[PDB]
């Protein structure tokens, strides 16, 4: 469960095992029964990691492959290891993997988007090459998270209820890493801000084999509280705080000391609160209004894979648009991407991978709640996929709110049987943050059955696309009536999660109709007039960031189209539009 | 009723009266209680005629009005008509027109596809200026041919509610004219064109009515005068006929005189010698097998909507002609006549439709909510019935002597599962038969209607399927989509042992939209598709003919399923060509003239 991000300290090293691996699809599935990691990978090819393999082929064969895929390279330990701890890690394998070094298991791990690790220091030798077999598999069942069935035709063909393309493999890094046999296996911080802002307090609980020494530091590098023993609290006179579009962060250097041995883990700390107060999302006390996205992992070639330039320019969109804040539509994004939003002060709405628990989108079993579909199993594997994006991101500033799922159908029986209990534990697991379930349009005011368990409202909106099709006047009509519905029921902040329609770049329309960039513009345009007249509405996250690949179908011209930049990220007509309405309002304030 | 093509004769002047018109909306439904006929429009603007209104003003409350709007010119009668027997004519008025000449009411149709006149002799003055007024109104309902439903939303705004995919497009789409004749006149002719097998001898039936004594000459491409004859009706024999062929269409001219004691009149109307029959599953033109290439079409263009135009006509069959298509079908209503006198003269084969699309409340195409039975009193009832037989025989009695036209089809996609089906088309089916003996029918079979489901596909001659397996279903799996289609097409030859025609395949295509995953949307996925469908129908013995849907890109309502319109053509709305044209050029122009490729 403890998951530390690996930094390099005078105590850890890193070597990252990203590059060229061996690559190989198993059609056959004899991969297991023939021992393939006893072996150099046979009739095998180059592929990247990190990256999804579907896209680095054009090859629709292996694009569209449901199954096994085998990756492999061999890599030297460190000569200076020897006597170390050694870990190896994968920070996602989507969307199960096991991994064995030579010829022994090492790890498994079932959930596409979070980390997973093994100590290996019995099956490795300090100066010597290892062989690194990992066996990757992209099915989705009713127990996984995003659900799926797989159909059998003589050939698997995956069926999915999700909105983007079933990418697999190893989306993020890979790397091995050093703890002394003495080592900080955990830390949680809880950051308290008085009303007045001009006093702050940190807790610390740190598991580790040896005894606990902390210190926080400044910006600057100044010692501005100590303390001793696995927990405590640290008082902060005048404290900088984490401020959205500023995140000031200090530094919590972890000791744990053994008589022979010590460790030193620097865990960045954000100091800010978050509470909800009535129908208001505060952040230090102060009242925040959320603008930016839904975005995807998602490009050209890469896939879902993890890539330092595209996190560069995509931030530099964010920044120029005037976005404050996005959520990781729909699963755990590379955790780089929150050590950004830490370091800049962008304000995160952190997601799990349960998306498609929703049989009613555009052969399907008839009871979405029931022993054929979402049953014990997939609520016990969706705590489990709740409690690892929490072990990861449990300390980032950034994240200001859980979403727990995206866009369940809460009509059928059990639903709410099924979300009780998942509210409960998240709170338990983190008492700090505000948590949400992202609420599909359907599921209106007069119908939705859970919207009670959890503390702000995310609703996603496309009235005057699926329905009042390309009226705007009856579409802000609906609109404004069901958020004002929305606002007597709950009074709860209501965040607009999702609102956009397909746009082709390049089509242009004097009749401002579907399709057009100027329809996507005066759609937008009607959704903010409306969003403002509304005192409950404390954000707008415009869906999506860029366009992106989808599952084959009619609904998608070559992938979702509801994109402000295309997919080469080249800006629509719409990204001008949020230019000026986020970069003209005061920052973090409702418009007027 | 009688309706002859209006032709320059040496008894018959034309005076087209195309041009700039005034225009006007109605909102508030006032102009016919205001006789808005009496006076100059009021609020008028300039409009083209002939065009559709919707797209010439780059206007959406223009494009979206549904209600009546007005049309007004004023026109010069010409001085020599005087003791003439003057008609005023409208090729076709979308969907429905009244007509004034100053303050008489003189006309009035619907209809939105085929031409409406009336004799204005004791209405004007030889010499002197009219005011001709056209009350235009574009509303559908369970009555028209298409069929409809207006919603009224809660503050009387009009929105037309309709269940096909192409946009409802209005206005006063083809030529306008004043035409004179004598008071004597050839108000109608039949002619059937018999064949012998061994095609060496032809006989050419004839029927007029005329006000006068009847005598015919039939004249060859020559102008030499092969066959005489006397009466109201009779029979010319041809010996060694020329006869019209698919790929050449040789004409002759059966001149039809109408002499009275004092005047008389001179019709020259174009004859092809040409035979066309049902064989089993071989469709036989000239006795000879025949396979169909082309296209599913529209009357479909930037600016001018469904209107008529010439360039259009002659770079669109510069297009077909290149890319090697013999053949096109009228989808979804009667085209031009322009079109037909084209396809007559080039010897192209056409398959003449209705405008009955929409009869199915079970597709995605089109646009309130829609009835529970498509077959009831409060949808397609008695009065639709009428109203489509009237929309048949109105085609036919424009189009019967085209030799062009090879096949009637009554229909586009009704929804044949209910008992309804087969009462509502029976006696449509027989009544086509008897308007014309000497043409088979067909009515174009919708997917779902599969050969498991469909009620009313044996009283029919040609078995006319619309398919799109690996699209709409089997979306992007061309392997499944091949055993699909292969195993319905070979179920549809067990159960009806008729020729098959497939009036529809295509796939969505973004011009310059290309994929190395051959996936949907891409100019790369409709190559592969349309292939697939190629080596299918090749391997299927009773399939004798494929038109692609559809020769261009075209406009629909705006909705989810079309990216700014239809995105299945061959060619882009602004006519250029995706990579399927060069596929389908090499598949049709590497065939045999008119001969069932092979594998
Ligand atoms: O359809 C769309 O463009 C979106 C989809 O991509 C998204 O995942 C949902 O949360 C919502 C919308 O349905
Ligand atoms: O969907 C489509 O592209 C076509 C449509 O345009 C056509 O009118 C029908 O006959 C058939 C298909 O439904």
């Amino acid at each position: 469960s403890h998951m530390l991000r690996p930094v390099e300290t005078p105590t850890r090293e890193i070597k990252k095992l990203d590059g060229l691996w061996a690559f190989s699809l198993d059609r056959e599935n004899c991969g297991i029964d023939q021992r393939w990691w006893e072996s150099a990978l046979q009739e095998s090819r180059a592929i990247a990691v990190p990256g999804s393999f579907n896209d680095q082929f054009a090859d629709a064969d292996i694009r569209n492959y449901a199954g096994n895929v085998w990756y492999q390279r061999e890599v030297f330990i460190p000569k200076g290891w020897a006597g170390q701890r050694i870990v190896l890690r994968f920070d996602a394998v989507t969307h199960y993997g096991k991994v064995w070094v030579n010829n022994q298991e090492v790890m498994e791990h079932q959930g596409g988007y979070t980390p997973f690790e093994a100590d290996v220091t019995p099956y490795v030798i300090a100066g010597k090459s290892v062989r690194i077999t990992v066996c990757v598999n992209n099915e989705l069942n009713w127990q996984t998270i995003p659900p799926g069935m797989v159909i059998t035709d003589e050939k698997k063909k995956q069926s999915y209820f999700h909105d983007f393309f079933n990418y697999a493999g190893i989306h993020r890094s890979v790397m091995l890493y050093t703890t002394p046999n003495t080592w900080v296996d955990d830390i949680t911080v809880v950051t308290h801000v008085a009303q007045d802002c001009n006093h702050a307090s940190v807790d610390w609980q740190v598991v580790a084999n040896g005894d606990v020494s902390v210190e926080l530091r400044d910006a600057d590098q100044q010692v501005v509280a100590t303390g001793q023993g696995t927990s405590g609290t640290l008082q902060v006179v005048n404290p900088h705080l984490w401020q959205p579009g500023e995140g000031y962060l200090y530094e919590l250097c972890v000791t744990a000391k053994s008589q022979t041995e010590c460790d030193i883990y620097p865990l960045r700390v954000g100091i800010r609160s978050v509470a909800v107060k009535g129908e208001q999302f505060l952040i230090n006390h102060k009242p925040f209004y959320f603008t930016g996205f839904g975005r995807h992992e998602d490009a050209d070639l890469r896939g879902k894979g993890f890539d330092n330039v595209l996190m560069v320019h995509d931030h530099a969109l964010m920044d120029w648009i005037g976005a404050n804040s996005y959520r990781t539509s729909h699963y755990p994004y590379a955790e780089e991407m929150l050590d950004w939003a830490d370091e800049h002060g962008i304000v995160v709405i952190d997601e799990t991978a349960a998306v498609g628990f929703n049989l009613s989108l555009g052969n399907k079993p008839k009871e979405l709640y029931s022993e054929e579909a979402v049953n014990g199993e997939t609520q016990q594997a969706h705590l489990q996929a709740i409690k690892e994006l929490i072990a990861r991101d449990k300390n980032h500033p950034s994240v200001v709110m859980w979403s727990i799922a995206n866009e369940p159908d809460t009509r059928p029986q059990g639903a709410r049987e099924y979300f009780a209990p998942l509210a409960e534990a998240t709170r338990k697991l983190d008492p700090t943050r505000p948590i949400t379930c992202v609420n599909v349009m359907f599921c209106d005011a007069h119908t939705d059955t859970i919207s009670d368990l959890f503390d702000v409202l995310c609703l996603n909106r496309y009235y005057g696309w699926y329905v009042q099709s390309g009226d705007l006047e009856t579409a802000e009509k609906v609109l404004e009536k069901e958020l004002l519905a929305w606002q007597e029921k709950l009074h709860q902040p209501i965040i607009i999660t999702e609102y956009g329609v397909d746009t082709l770049a390049g089509l242009h329309s004097m009749y401002t109709d579907m399709w057009s960039e100027e329809y996507q513009c005066a759609w937008l345009d009607m959704y903010h007039r409306v969003f403002d007249r509304v005192s409950a509405v404390v954000g707008e996250q415009v869906w999506n960031f860029a366009d992106f690949a989808t599952s084959q179908g009619i609904l998608r011209v070559g992938g979702n189209k509801k994109g402000i930049f295309t997919r080469d990220r080249k800006p629509k007509s719409a990204a001008f539009l949020l230019q000026k309405r986020w970069t003209g309002m005061n920052f973090g304030e409702k418009p007027q």
